[PDB]
């Protein structure tokens, strides 16, 4: 990057503010993935919006290619500079504005986490539901299409993602609903907002996003179910999915994942297929949902069911990632995130856990299985290519037996660089070269986030 650029970008954000040192552009060349660090040729912290807008415009009429940066915590290499250029650090512009208690609705800067809106709402029986384990940037959950435990009951973020603002690759400023407009619904021309949500950085730099907010429950009563095999968890999952039982959260542990969640949290469950559970509702609604739930369970050879202790269950479930990956310190891993109809999920789960225990490979289970959804978490060690490639093959073969099911290769994490082909055979010829379209009339020159997704 030459001097005179780097010497136009601190004219816009400061001199602090851009850094082409090499631990610094280390630190932002990768995520939790797998993939290779690779170091962008600058990071760059932009202080307002205005400032995003003169750093793109430089950066794009330069050829210089553009990486939104967040909190790093994705799982598919967005952040890698695969082309190099200039990572865009945006956690600066970290101001909560236009809390709408009354309309249940609230704006965010990238540099707000769930963690830190939840706190904000402290006290006024308002809560921000999407919860992946990480405490993410919300707009970085905006741009990867989140999703967390939560969502079964409450959405995703394309369910409660009311209004964007985004800079454009070459600076211009959209407001896709419309500036400070926020309603329950529209049918006013094309839905722009639903393209940029699950866009990863290529189409647009988010920098607010207006989100749903949801009355706290009532009250709240969770509880874990053990089961002689994963055939029997899953079976229940979708008889409580068919019975309509408003469960807010239903997470499926395997056997293998509560041993190392008991091991990172000393949570001391079972050591078998579990589900973790979570109702919301009134006492009168809660009565009710327990006895139909239990009964469920037991029909498929559930054991019986088992405020602080509800901290901690989920606490440890949104740091499974950190505990499988504790099982063999010093390895990294890989997260597959198929998603498929419900009336499939057995046949793919028992199949998944059957293939990591007839393979050398070392991995665990976890997921939404509420929501099509679950995650193989394998290990890796970092210096074996040979083990690596067989990871990579399992999460492939993986990826394509859920497309055959008729699901997605994935429900919540995105494509970044390592389902891209999965993505190509998902929505075949016309639906590529229609996303195609959609990337280029927005950055003709290919330079936002380069190489990810498309
Ligand atoms: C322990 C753990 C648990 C997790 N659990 C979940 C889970 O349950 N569900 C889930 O969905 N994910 C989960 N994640 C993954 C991750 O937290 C989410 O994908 C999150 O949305 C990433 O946000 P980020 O700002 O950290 O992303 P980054 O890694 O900073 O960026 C991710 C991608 O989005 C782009 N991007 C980031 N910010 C912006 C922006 N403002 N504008 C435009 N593009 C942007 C980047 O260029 C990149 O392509 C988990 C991760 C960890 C480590
Ligand atoms: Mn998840």
């Amino acid at each position: 990057l030459s001097q005179d650029f780097v010497e136009a970008l601190k004219a816009v954000v400061g001199s602090p503010h851009v850094s082409t040192a090499s631990a610094v552009r280390e630190q932002h060349g990768h995520d939790e993935s797998m993939h290779r660090c690779q170091p962008p040729d600058a990071v760059v912290w932009p202080q307002n919006v205005d400032q995003v807008s003169r750093v793109a415009s430089l950066c794009y009429n330069q050829g210089v290619p553009i990486i939104p940066f967040g909190t790093g915590t994705g799982v598919e290499g967005g952040v890698c500079a695969v082309q190099g250029g200039v990572c865009i650090n945006l956690t600066h512009m970290d101001q909560i504005t236009e809390l709408n208690t009354e309309d249940f609705s609230v704006v965010v800067e990238p540099g707000v986490t769930r963690k830190a809106l939840n706190t904000h709402l402290r006290d006024s029986g308002l809560w921000f539901p999407v919860d992946p384990g990480a405490d993410a940037s919300l707009c970085g959950m905006a741009a990867t299409g989140a999703s967390g435990t939560n969502a079964v009951r409450y959405g995703t973020m394309r369910d409660n993602v009311i209004n964007l603002e985004v800079v454009l690759p070459d600076g211009r400023l959209l407001h896709t609903a419309g500036r400070g407009r926020h309603y329950r619904k529209s049918a006013a021309g094309y839905n722009l907002t639903g393209l940029f949500v699950g866009s990863e950085g290529t189409l647009g730099i988010i920098t607010s996003t207006t989100l749903r907010l949801h009355p706290a429950p009532e009250a709240t009563v969770a509880a874990t179910c053990a089961f002689p095999s994963v055939q029997a968890a899953v079976d229940s999952t979708v008889q409580i999915l068919q019975a309509a039982v408003p469960v807010a959260r239903i997470e499926f542990l395997d056997d293998v994942m509560m041993d190392a969640c008991n091991r990172h949290s000393k949570l001391n469950c079972p050591v078998a297929p579990t589900l973790f559970l979570e109702f919301h509702g009134s006492q009168q609604t809660l009565a009710e949902q327990l006895q139909r739930t239990e009964a469920i369970t037991q029909d498929n050879g559930g054991s019986h069911f088992s405020a602080e202790k509800r901290n901690e269950l989920w606490a440890a479930r949104h740091n499974a990632w950190y505990a499988a990956l504790a099982l063999s310190p010093g390895s990294k891993a890989y997260s597959t995130d198929v998603c498929v109809p419900i009336s499939r999920l057995p046949e793919i789960l028992v199949e998944t856990k059957e293939e990591i225990k007839a393979s050398k490979l070392t991995g665990a289970i976890v997921g939404h299985v509420g929501d099509g959804n679950f995650h193989c978490i394998l290990l890796v060690d970092p210096d074996d290519a040979e083990e690596q490639r067989r990871v990579k093959a399992f999460a492939e073969n993986l990826g394509r037996r859920a497309l055959a099911l008729g699901g997605t290769c994935t429900g919540e994490h995105g494509i970044g660089l390592g389902k891209r082909q999965l993505l190509q055979e998902e929505v075949g010829p016309v639906g590529v070269e229609t996303m195609r379209q959609l990337k280029n009339t927005l950055d003709p020159r290919g330079l936002m986030n380069p190489g990810k997704v498309l």
